[PDB]
C-alpha cells in the first residue's frame, strides 16, 4: 500500500508539472496561486516518502522480532489445529488463533483405556504423525500445557502489537510536526526574523526535553535491539525471579512470585544483567547437608552410590548427570556438601521445581537415615571448683 | 575443542556481520544525502533545517550511540573473552555463549541464561579462566594448638 | 578451573585424603577449658 500510494502521488506530481512547465502568464496573481499549490504537491510528497521510510522501519523491526514471534506462534497454532482435529497471513491467523480440553481428550479416547486410542488417531491423521505428534492423564496435560503456551505466545504477540502501534504513534506525530513546519517555512507565510525565534524556541525546547528524549530512545534500544525477554518468560532482576506481563516503551509490568505487580521503567534495566528463564536450557539445583567429620569414607562411598542409584532410577525428573563435592571444612566437626543435580525443566514452572527439591530432600533425609549417621557437638569439659 | 571454536568462530562471523550492517546503513544514508545536496533540488533554508533535525536527532541519540561505540571498542579492541571460556564477573563464575554488539550470552554453573549489557563490562574486572595458566587452589583446616612440632 | 566438575571431584578427593590423614596422626581439637562453681 505504502509504494502504491508512493508512485501514484510521484506519477501526478509529474503529470502536473510536465503539463505546468508552459511559461504562459495568465495573471501576476496565479503565479502565487501556482507557487503555493506545487509547494503543497512537494510537502505532501515529502511527508508520503516520511511515511513510507517510517512503515520500513517498522516493518523490519517487527520482522526481526517477528522470526522467531511468527516461528512460536506457527508451531502453536499447528498444535491446536491438530488438537481440534482430533476432537501477513500467518499473523492475522497467529492474530485470530483446561477442564474442558481434558474432558474432550477423554471422551475421544476409549473408555478404560489409559494409553491413546491408536485406531482413533490413525482415523484422523496418519500414523507417523499421531507418532511425531506423541497415558490418557499424560495426553491431557501435554494437550493443557500446549493450550497455555498458544494463549502465552498470543498475549506476547498482542503486547508486541501494542507496543509497535505506541512507537507508530510516535512516529507519525513527530512526522507529522515535521511536515507541518516543512510546509509552513516552504509557504514563506512569516518572516525571517519570527523563524529564527522558533528556531530558537525549538532549541530551548529540545534542550529541556533531553533527559526524557534521551530515556524514552534507549528504552526503545533496549526493548528491541537488545531484546532479553519476551512476555510470559520469568526472569531474574537484582537476584529475585519476576515474571513478565506486559512490555510498553517506558514501563514493564512484572508479577514476582507473590502475584506482586511492579512497574520497573526500561532505562534502568539497560544497566543492570537480565536473566530469562524460559531460553535457559535445563537448569540444575543444588541441596546443602552436613554429616560429622569422623564418618568412614565407605559410608560415604555408599551414600555416593545410593545418590546415583536414586538419580537414574527416576531419569523423568532429574538426568543421569550428579556430582558429590565438598565444600570446606570448618572445626573438622562438620563436613560440608553438595549434590549438584540437573531438572528435566527449567525454572519457570516454580511449583513443579520446590516439589521436586522436596522430594529430593526428603529423600535424603531418609537416605541418611538408613545409612545410619549421626552429628554431634565439639566435646567440651567441665571442672568444679 | 573443534566444536567450541567453530561455534567462536560463527559468533564472531554474526557480530562482524551485524558491524557491517550497521557501517553500510550509515554509508548509504550519507551517500544519500550527499547525492541530494550535489542535485541541489532542494533549497538552502531547507537544508538547514534538516542540518538542524540531524543535530537534534544526533543530540537525542548521545547515549545510545555512545554506549554501542564503547561496546564494539570494548568486544573488538579489549578483547577479554571469547566463546567457550569461563569467566568470573563480580566474583561469580560465568561461561560466555553468544557475543553481540550490545548483548553477551552468559552461562553460570547453574545454566542460568544471562544477558550482559557490553557497556558495564567496560567498567568491571574480567577474568579469563582458560588463557589462564595452571591454575591454585587452598583447603582450610585447623587442629590444636597444644600439638607438638 | 575450566572443568568445574573435574576440580570440584579433585578437591573432595585431596579433602577426603587429608581428612583421613588427620585421622591416622591422631590430631584433635578441644575447646577452652570452662570452670563451674556451685553455691
Amino acid at each position: 500500500k505504502s509504494v502504491q500510494v508512493f508512485i501514484w502521488l510521484c506519477l501526478i506530481l509529474v503529470a502536473w508539472i510536465l503539463l505546468f512547465n508552459h511559461d504562459v502568464k495568465r495573471s501576476p496573481a496565479a503565479t502565487k496561486v501556482l507557487k503555493c499549490i506545487t509547494r503543497t504537491l512537494i510537502s505532501i510528497l515529502t511527508g508520503a516518502f516520511f511515511w513510507l521510510v517510517k512503515t520500513l522501519l517498522l516493518k523490519i523491526l517487527a520482522a526481526n522480532f517477528n522470526v522467531n514471534n511468527f516461528f512460536d506462534r506457527i508451531q502453536d497454532s499447528v498444535f491446536h489445529q491438530y488438537v481440534l482435529q482430533t476432537l501477513a497471513w500467518t499473523m492475522r491467523v497467529l492474530m485470530e488463533a483446561l477442564a474442558a480440553a481434558y474432558h474432550v481428550f477423554r471422551n475421544v479416547a476409549q473408555p478404560f483405556f489409559n494409553y491413546i486410542e491408536e485406531e482413533d488417531l490413525l482415523r484422523f491423521m496418519i500414523k507417523e504423525e499421531v507418532d511425531l505428534v506423541f497415558t490418557r492423564k499424560a495426553f491431557t496435560e501435554w494437550v493443557v500445557k500446549v493450550y497455555t503456551s498458544r494463549r502465552a505466545l498470543a498475549h506476547s504477540l498482542n503486547d508486541t502489537k501494542t507496543a509497535v502501534k505506541q512507537l507508530n504513534k510516535l512516529v507519525t506525530a513527530i512526522l507529522m510536526v515535521v511536515t507541518v513546519v516543512i510546509w509552513l517555512l516552504l509557504l514563506e507565510v512569516a518572516t525571517t526574523k519570527v523563524l529564527l525565534f522558533f528556531s530558537t524556541q525549538l532549541v530551548a525546547l529540545a534542550f529541556i526535553i533531553v533527559s526524557t528524549c534521551k530515556n524514552l530512545f534507549e528504552s526503545i534500544v533496549f526493548v528491541f535491539v537488545m531484546h532479553p525477554y519476551d512476555v510470559g518468560d520469568r526472569c531474574v532482576v537484582d537476584g529475585v525471579a519476576m515474571l513478565v506481563e506486559e512490555m510498553n516503551l517506558l514501563t514493564t509490568v512484572f508479577l514476582k512470585l507473590n502475584n506482586e505487580k511492579v512497574y520497573y521503567p526500561n532505562a534502568v534495566l539497560a544497566t543492570k544483567p537480565i536473566s530469562n528463564y524460559f531460553r535457559s536450557p535445563n537448569m540444575g539445583e543444588t541441596v546443602e547437608f552436613s554429616i560429622s567429620f569422623s564418618t568412614p569414607v565407605s559410608k560415604i562411598a555408599h551414600l555416593k552410590e545410593r545418590i546415583a542409584e536414586y538419580l537414574e532410577q527416576n531419569p523423568q525428573h532429574w538426568a543421569p548427570v550428579h556430582s558429590v563435592v565438598v565444600k570446606e571444612i570448618e572445626n573438622m566437626n562438620k563436613l560440608k556438601m553438595a549434590l549438584y543435580s540437573d531438572h528435566t525443566i527449567t525454572f519457570q514452572e516454580n511449583r513443579e521445581r520446590n516439589l521436586r527439591r522436596t522430594e529430593l530432600s526428603l529423600a535424603i533425609k531418609r537416605m541418611l537415615e538408613d545409612l545410619h549417621i549421626d552429628y554431634t557437638l565439639l566435646p567440651q569439659d567441665i571442672n568444679l571448683t
